[PDB]
DNA sequence: AAATAAGCCACTTGTTG
DNA sequence: AAATAAGCCACTTGTTG
């Protein structure tokens, strides 16, 4: 599935995991954006810092980022 | 919808809460069964005693119920 | 409206007496 | 296996600076 290719990507380092999103969301100061080779953010997908899991993300809600254990810790 | 057909016919008195839904969950302690007439339970919805909503109900899991803000409190 | 998320259910995997 | 539910996402409605 789309959800491992994503991760295979970030282990091998041909993604990399951006500093910070910008928002007022607490989710954000453990949820990162991803990054191409040539620096596009990957749309769809967030990484966890915490856990290492890569995430759904749909602009229309924040819930599922916002439930996962790591956030719902803030 | 079908959710609000089962609400109905328990306001009208049609259909009963049923005193305990037999298991070790404790969701039991706030979510009812319903009876239809002839005594016979409503497959598939249960009652919440707390804010009067019908919960879809199905065995094989019961994380909705379980999260449901009245028996997340116990 | 950009952003955030309550609050229901779907759904697969895992657990346990 | 009967029962329970972690733990991800879908999805519609509602909120708020
Ligand atoms: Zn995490
Ligand atoms: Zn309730």
């Amino acid at each position: 599935m789309d959800n491992l290719e994503v991760k295979a990507k970030i282990n091998q380092g041909l993604y990399k995991i951006t500093p910070r999103h910008k928002g007022t969301s607490f989710i954000w100061n453990v949820l990162a954006d991803i990054q191409k080779e040539d620096d596009t953010l990957v749309e769809g997908w967030v990484f966890c810092r915490k856990c290492e899991k890569v995430l759904k993300y749909t602009t229309r809600q924040t819930s599922n980022l916002c439930r996962h254990k790591c956030c719902a810790s803030l």
